[PDB]
């Protein structure tokens, strides 16, 4: 049970895992009619395949993470269709007050107007207030489901994500990426880091053979 | 295939843009496995029937429709849930995003006793985004990249996507939104989508609500 | 360890599993007696998705008739036996005179038996001939009959696993498949018996898991 | 129907088709607010989308096939998930004489103890045997699901398959390629002579920066 947190209030926790680096290779052999050899052969295996692009056998790795992200950042995660996930209600759920706020340095490198420190309490006084008439129509009467179309996307939501190895390298080559959105590659680091713990061999190819991004090659 | 256009809440929408095949598309590919083809309307609108109540479901992936849909960001994350389509949405990262909001009408909250006003209710609701939209626009001006000052913005905010389905995936989405259980939001959605299902595929469409639908609203 | 035999020489082995019931509870819920509950619950109203967090992973041998059938099934990995890089061994399904009983025959069952048994020896022998005169594997297999044995690993979560119960653990599916889903239902039942029970209960669609123990 | 003839009996026909070209720009234009502009604008995005890897826009063209192959390469073609499959049945079909026999050139390259016509004799020979016993268990009623398990992975099936331009350029950059079986090269030719003439420019885009294969760039 691994868990890193990310942002000012989320997090990426690993809920359980099937297989290692070894469920790759017993999959791979089966095309020649062969199971497991020795860590040299083995380790050459996944390299191999990583290299020459086979990455089937790499489905029989599977994931199971909790996460806590914004709802921004979980509407880019929930556009990866290869996965399964279960997610926090606002239909039935009183929503917590937990928000994304950006601190000043989420805006180094921007020329503003108004100083990063000033955008950060912009951001909060507008979820204070959307947060408040949230609850003032929830008081009311008003159905939680109708109450909560009002609260910002920076909203934290909770969710599991179930997902084999082929698409979370998927997702790495997407979302730990410099054009991915900065609060999304955040959370890919983390998923890259508990990938590294469970499947060294795996992401050690990845990173060298298969993948496309450009922030896990400059970021350890 | 003609453009078909439903207009849903105050401001969305379903709009058909394209689409592959009719009721004869699913026969054509429930015959091949007799080693046969079309027959004649009386037989080939048996077979659907037959296909329908026996559960033979994959002749009906090859009806595809494309449609084209605005709606509120709340009515989207429970769409985006269908895994088995394909999406292209507007993008808030890279678009400055228009003044259009989802405000719920008074008679929304019928059937709810509220310690004020449904119009009130209303209000506040036009308030809040008021608000969270100046607030986005301030911050644009100021030299905030899109993508962080998006953040502010509710979850009625409207967006707009392309959806691509087949018939068995839609007959899916049908039975699960266009249901009682279903938020009414997104009831309305599929409401428009069924209605424009029933006039490409008007065997397939009867078929299903007698024999394979399992929800309430559209036998009502 | 678990390994059930099928057919002749085929079997049914699992390899690995991840999570139990628990895991659907665990994602439907974003005690025993309120899980259980649960579990029934999710399955009386359609509700699969939390299903889709409990994966298994199998090793199955089977006639290549049998893995076409079961290949169809998208929602799933799967990793096989290549014929095109492996010299094939001498393994295909011969159907038991019994297979047969239950049909009136104008010869009896036992040389229907025979009969299949000699053609799968000519096919084989051709095989092994074009192999040694130095034609391509690809090439040399493609005398093989269907019957030929393939092996594959199957990695699938518990609701496409539920839904190759509902198509194949039925009467109208081929009696070969029928046998391999009925061994797929007894490692699932071992794994997941909250889960299995709640779907014969509510959802399951087939006729053969209801009376077969 | 666009048909193309493939090995000694087989063929890929172009069934129907949804979209082309300025489905791709439409759906990757929304994320930008935007729609169609002019035939060099859009065709540049075309190639913008296929150079950096934006490849959802390419899933709102759909294709639906009809091909007839034999049974081995229907083995490797069905293991793309991604698509949708119908065929003929050998449980409920009574199966024709047609079978694939190479032709003696299909062994050229390879040096042989025996001549490549004698190989195609030995093919022939064990079809023919295998092809009675089949008819024989038939007429002697044995049940079809069972008198077929003595037939060859040469005898022909027949199939639709309804697949989007996305998946189909992965089917491409797998199958249009000299690692793959020489015989599903044959059809995976077809299908791109298909998708060149209704998508010239995703085609054109594709060959030009995404095609990972190594046939289309040298076979017309
Ligand atoms: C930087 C950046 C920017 C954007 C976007 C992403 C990124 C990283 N996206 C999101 C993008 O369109 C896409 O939805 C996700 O990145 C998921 O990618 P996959 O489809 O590869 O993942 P997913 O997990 O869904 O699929 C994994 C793999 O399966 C295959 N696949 C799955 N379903 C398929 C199907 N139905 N047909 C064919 N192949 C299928 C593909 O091979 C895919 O790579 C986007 N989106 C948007 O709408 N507007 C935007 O402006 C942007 N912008
Ligand atoms: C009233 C109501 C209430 C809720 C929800 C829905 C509805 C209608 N949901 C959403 C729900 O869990 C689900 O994500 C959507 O209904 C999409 O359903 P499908 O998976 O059937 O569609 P999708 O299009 O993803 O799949 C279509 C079909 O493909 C198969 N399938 C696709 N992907 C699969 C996979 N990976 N493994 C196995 N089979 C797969 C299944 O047969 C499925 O029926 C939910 N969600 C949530 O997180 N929290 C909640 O509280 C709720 N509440
Ligand atoms: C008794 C019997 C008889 C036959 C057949 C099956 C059985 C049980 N079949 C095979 C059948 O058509 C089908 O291919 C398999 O049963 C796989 O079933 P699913 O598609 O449900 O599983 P699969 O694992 O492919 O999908 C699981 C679920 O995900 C969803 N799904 C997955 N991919 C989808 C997609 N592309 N579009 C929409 N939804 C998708 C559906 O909800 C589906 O139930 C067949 N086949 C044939 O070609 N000819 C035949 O004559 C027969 N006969
Ligand atoms: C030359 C050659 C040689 C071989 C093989 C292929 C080729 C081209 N294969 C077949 C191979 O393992 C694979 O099944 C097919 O190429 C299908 O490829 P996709 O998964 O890319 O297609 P498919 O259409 O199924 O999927 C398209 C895309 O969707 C994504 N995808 C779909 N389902 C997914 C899932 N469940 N998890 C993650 N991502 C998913 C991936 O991004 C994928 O590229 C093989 N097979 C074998 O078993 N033994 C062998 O020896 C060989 N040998
Ligand atoms: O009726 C519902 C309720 C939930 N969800 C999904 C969408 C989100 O991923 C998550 C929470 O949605 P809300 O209940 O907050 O709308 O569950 C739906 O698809 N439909
Ligand atoms: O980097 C991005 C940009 C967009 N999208 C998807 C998520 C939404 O479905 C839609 C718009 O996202 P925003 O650009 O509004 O974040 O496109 C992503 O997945 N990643
Ligand atoms: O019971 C059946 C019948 C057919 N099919 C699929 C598998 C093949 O792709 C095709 C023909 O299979 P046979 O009927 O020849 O076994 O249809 C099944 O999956 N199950
Ligand atoms: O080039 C290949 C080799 C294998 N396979 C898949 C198809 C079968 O499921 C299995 C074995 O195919 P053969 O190598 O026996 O053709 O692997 C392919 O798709 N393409």
């Amino acid at each position: 049970h691994m868990k890193i947190d990310i942002l000012d209030k989320g997090f990426v926790e690993l809920v359980d895992v099937m297989g290692n680096d070894l469920s790759a290779v017993r999959a791979a052999r089966v095309s020649f009619d062969m199971g497991l050899k020795d860590e040299e052969r083995d380790r050459h295996l996944i390299e191999y395949l990583m290299k020459h692009g086979h990455e089937t056998p790499f489905e029989h790795i599977v994931f199971t993470f909790h996460v806590k992200a914004p709802i921004f950042v979980a509407r880019q995660w929930f556009r990866h269709r290869i996965a399964s996930y279960n997610e926090l209600s606002g239909r039935y759920s009183k929503l917590s007050y937990e928000f994304y706020i950006p601190s000043p340095e989420r805006l180094e490198g921007y020329k503003t107007t108004i100083p990063p420190e000033r955008v950060t309490e912009k951001i909060s006084e507008i979820v204070d207030k959307a947060y408040r008439t949230y609850l003032e129509l929830i008081e009311s009467g008003v159905p939680r489901e109708v109450a909560r179309i009002v609260l910002p996307l920076n909203l934290y939501t909770r969710f599991f994500w179930t997902v084999n190895a082929r698409s979370l390298m998927n997702f790495l080559n997407l979302r730990a990426d410099s054009h991915a959105q900065w609060e999304i590659q955040q959370y890919a680091l983390a998923i890259a880091r508990i990938f590294k713990e469970k499947c060294p061999w795996t992401f050690e190819a990845f990173l060298k053979y298969a993948y496309k991004g450009d922030i896990l090659k400059e970021v350890q």
